[PDB]
């Protein structure tokens, strides 16, 4: 009954089930969880692995000695459970030093510090077997117009990512980077606010092949955009390196609900696309169990993330395999969208009278697209009402 | 007193002052304007030129004879006034045949028709001296998830733009293309919804040098994004080929208010950036005088567009030239944002103990950015309260 | 298999299935439907009745003779099918005369005209057996701040509704009014923008008992609000006189999708509430079949409205009847929310040491609410995954 | 030069300039300020008074002894400076016990606790001379649909406010309540989300005369609504008891920028209305100096709040006094909006042929409203460009 196994590739950040519940208006409602306990509990629920920021695993300001100890305990829990660590990232947002950003802070000394803190964590990530390193520039941006010259800030962001690519290349590491967009919060406006802006930026880096995107469901929804459409553009460009799955109720603060909550129809269309395109990376959940819950509620919320992905996978698969759906797709001319407009070439098109001079515009205009019938078949499949 | 002249490069679409006032819930409140009359009235107000869709100038379905007549009258009005035509575009959205799109309609025959209608208008545009040809794919998108496979639609969009580039190259024309994003309306979701998504798409075309963006103030604001930030990214990429100026009150239907209405502070920061970066293209207004107005109100609204740009230009210039502002910019370390993080190189950075091992994080964190004082200087300059 | 019957009380506006597909950027894609044909087709699908604006039934500017003829044909179709007319309303938005509003236009003569046009239609509505008369003030509002003094406009709106109440009272009619809010579109801002603002306004009318609200799903969603919460407040006040059901994808133009599309989880919670509270009015659909469809698509979309309500009714009923859900509701203390806080009275509360002096705040704070488990039970029931 | 004095009635919450800068993603960037220091610094800048939550003044869990000491020091600073305390409120949101709400928590014991904590603070407020007591129910709401039955929660909210009214009446206090709406954050949806919903709720309380609203600029803007329109409805109902002034950039997290930032045109129209209507309550700022600033930046931000109100007051006054504006108001028929539609009565209206039978609809429709010219006069006055 929709039971996950390690083969489903479900992963969770330590900071997700570990969120203590502090919000802008309230204190923590839960005690801190030791990373070793989260690894054990997630493994029991059927997860494949975990991810971390540097500061989630090793407390900020730890001595080299303390650092080694934290790593050793963690590595033991991974060995004990068979859990993997497919991705890691850096915290460049919590400490006060990063109040104006890491890579794009106005202060040059802070920008050099941000790069060194990042490089230290890349080494660790490689040691633990991570294949992807995420960068979320949560403090890169502004609340007022004069505070940041965006052209100069993009020069600084490019400079930072180029240096990181030179580092991994020089070291011979087998790791790629994934930039995660967000439109706002905590800054009034954040740089590279959507998947489009991040894809465009990557094309100006020195070694574009090393970088892709890590889109998050609720971030594109904070700009009112269609998440499945954004993922289709990332897949088309060959840059979907990783993904963050969760839920969000429209344009408001970043909610990070469990996957399946928020926009359920968009969750269905997202699973349909990931499974049809054969995405083979981790299915990572970046969510927060609400602060109303105790520890029992935390694990119920984490289990619900995986259950909803499995129900949606079954329903999308039943939709695509139904002969009545296959017929409706041809009725709506999805087969014709997939054929070239003019494989015959420019000259042939220019010489074709059926394309203009003798094209019957009124007859073509009267043809219904039959999209409502197709969408109701999709609704019936989602609801298990066939 | 803020009087425009042709040297200010202010331009208007025929469809702007020519909007009859039909909305989703109401009939037209104004009679149609002849294009010749709009050219004469705009020239009297101090505009530099006009732009058009094919269908604004030559009524859809016109015979070759009628076509020649419409063009001749128009060319006479331009000669009589000294007005120029710096940009043109195609209507691929009004006729019912385009109900599912032009370049990405599911029906192949419609896609071939859309290309031929476009090519016919490129020839005309060149004849009239246009330097830029805009493409707004207002019907490219969907209301439901199964109706459009986005990967296949992006293949079709790329195919169309590649054919257009082959056409202009083969003809030896001196014209470039500018894609105009919009997130929604009239389709539920439109493809290439923001400037970021359009910039990323251009990088996959066969001759990327031929294509840039035509951002519009109110479109990026329909996704809650910061317009000046989006323009800074387009300038950084070298792709700001043209711009549409107007006003919008937040996330709602596309209002197309006169420039200066809507978000006034964002209008100030936009003018500051265009003038500092030395943008030298047209200052084009894509607006609609509200349907509450008669013809006197139409021309007052058009004049207000140009007046507000001129007031904002004066205030931004006074801001940048004030010694007290120059001092506040250094207080907030804008000068340091413009210097390279590590011109010394990767190895030097790795060997620099002042960047990590001996960096005083607490001292750097305590330094205030002085952004509020800078922003209040900007407020005082905008309001003429210095 | 989810087949509607007249007993389900499903109703449709003539303007819904009759929408020709004209949008702000495009011409009509469908021919006009005769009202008699819509009555017959809806009756075959299992609807209970239809509603109309004056102008949908009798073309604007019709002579008394033509008026009688249109009514007679309509009455014949109702008799032939057994369809009823439970609600009617007035068009005070399409004609150019209403460009600044009907009841709150600045011009006094227009305000008197709007009242007379309304009264003429109340008489007709009563003749046809309507129990509710809706008022949607789509043109009451503004695009700019100086154009409308809102205090004076609310005086004018109150004056209009008071006169309407005096009219129905004097005539001895058995009809009540329902005001329908909308936040924007077609005006930049519309007066009484949400259900809250309309409920508050009703309390200042001379005979408040005669007026309630007609909320619409997508209108409250255009302000990012929770529709089921707004309906619960209207039910609490005893003012849910009628409802408009449809779908909307977030904050954007008014989409009017078929019911069940848009926010599916909010559709589930809405049906749960209407059925639990025993709402007994019509289940009216105010939707537009997308302009991509032909007539076959129109009727498929209308049938889908009713099907989705019936599937959701079954799932909400299965949720409330499940013993495991009843247990989870007690686990989350929904039973305690329904008990008075202090039936003992103020003095007893003040004297109760267990309420303050000896209340163990830490013990109460540690109690989890178990909301995630409850919400996953609701997800499983919606998906038919129990 | 726009220097405030105590006579301008400018007030600030202790929590405003006292915000340490902790956000959902970061630690505090400033040290805590002693309330005595904030009183002294605000008095030097020209403020009239301060406001507080119970927990801002007396640390949660303080003994009666400690409580008396905190109050005494505060009262000394007020006496030393001449500052007043016009409003106070309760913190029912920070402590973990309030995770599901105060007045509407599902747990009955928590609801009784919330009432006692509130009553204790009403006594203190009266002692300090407050005239208004604000209630912001920031935790009253939900993240999921089954967690809260809204009808039962509104019964509980009414019960709480009724008990509070019985308390003040029994004690003979001269204090009134003001409910402050917010649509979301920290809960997914908050109950009474806008000024409309709060006004409607007040009408169902036992002694409605004791309660009004405390609207906040950025809260109504989080729902995309027009703030000046909402304030006009509150003034029309006679319920504008207090106001919170700040700035917000559209639909996103609650920014609490300084007043004048965010939507500057809406700030202009708000000042115009408060000054024209003769609002005589405090001009209270509920803002947060951004976490990028040090203490110098905090006081610059607070001073900017008052400066911007004074500049806007001057510009709105110059607008209303300009003869050319007075003429444009008559051109747009604002004078006619203020006259009754039908002082003649219902029968006279029904008998008036000029209102229907002989009304020339086409002539009335052709009359332009001249709103664009009026709005450009308002723009010129705001910018000091007359
Ligand atoms: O909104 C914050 C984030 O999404 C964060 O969890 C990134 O995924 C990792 O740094
Ligand atoms: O929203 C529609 C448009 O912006 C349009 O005017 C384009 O600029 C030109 O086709
Ligand atoms: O947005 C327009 C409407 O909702 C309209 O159909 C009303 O329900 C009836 O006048
Ligand atoms: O968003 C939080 C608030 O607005 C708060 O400061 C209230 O005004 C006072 O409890
Ligand atoms: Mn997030
Ligand atoms: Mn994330
Ligand atoms: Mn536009
Ligand atoms: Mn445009
Ligand atoms: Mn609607
Ligand atoms: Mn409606
Ligand atoms: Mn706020
Ligand atoms: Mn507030």
């Amino acid at each position: 009954n929709y039971q996950p196994t390690p083969e489903d590739r479900f992963t969770f950040g330590l900071w997700t089930v570990g969120w203590q519940g502090r919000d802008p208006f309230g204190d923590a409602t839960r005690r801190a969880l030791d990373p070793v306990e989260s690894v054990r509990r997630l493994a029991e629920l059927g997860a494949h692995g975990v991810t971390f920021h540097d500061d989630d695993l090793i407390p900020f300001g730890s001595s080299d000695s303390e650092r080694e100890e934290h790593v050793k305990r963690f590595r033991q829990a991974l060995d004990d459970t068979g859990m993997k660590v497919p991705m890691a990232t850096t915290n460049l947002f919590t400490h006060p030093v990063f109040k104006d950003g890491g890579f794009t802070a106005n202060d040059r000394d802070v920008r050099r510090y941000a790069l060194r803190k990042t490089i230290r964590n890349i080494d660790l990530a490689v040691e633990l077997g991570a294949e992807t390193y995420v960068a979320w520039g949560g403090r890169e941006g502004a609340e007022s117009g004069g505070a940041k010259d965006v052209r100069d800030a993009l020069d600084r962001m490019k400079e930072a990512f180029d240096l990181l690519g030179e580092y991994v290349t020089s070291q011979g590491y087998d790791i790629r980077f994934a930039i995660e967009p967000k439109p706002n919060e905590p800054r009034g406006d954040i740089l590279l606010p959507t998947v489009g802006h991040a894809l465009a930026f990557i094309e100006r880096l020195e070694r574009p092949e090393l970088y892709g995107v890590n889109p998050e469901v609720g971030h594109e929804q904070m700009a009112g955009l269609n998440f499945p459409h954004g993922i289709a553009q990332a897949l088309w460009a060959g840059k979907l390196f990783h993904i963050d799955l969760n839920g969000q109720n429209g344009i408001k603060y970043d909610q990070d609900l469990r996957f399946g909550a928020g926009d359920l129809r968009a969750a269905f269309w997202l699973v349909d696309l990931l499974e049809s395109a054969g995405y083979s990376g981790p299915r990572h959940f970046d969510f927060k169990p609400p602060r109303t819950e105790d520890f029992d509620g935390v694990w119920a919320s984490a289990a619900g993330c995986m259950r909803n992905y499995l129900i949606l996978k079954e329903r999308a698969a039943a939709f695509r395999a139904d002969p009545e759906v296959q017929e409706a797709l041809r009725a709506s001319r999805l087969d014709e969208l997939a054929r070239p407009t003019a494989a015959d070439g420019l000259q042939a098109l220019l010489d074709d009278r059926s394309a203009f001079e003798e094209f019957d515009v009124d007859a073509a205009a009267a043809r219904g697209m039959a999209f409502e019938r197709l969408d109701q078949l999709a609704m019936d499949h989602l609801l298990g009402a066939r």
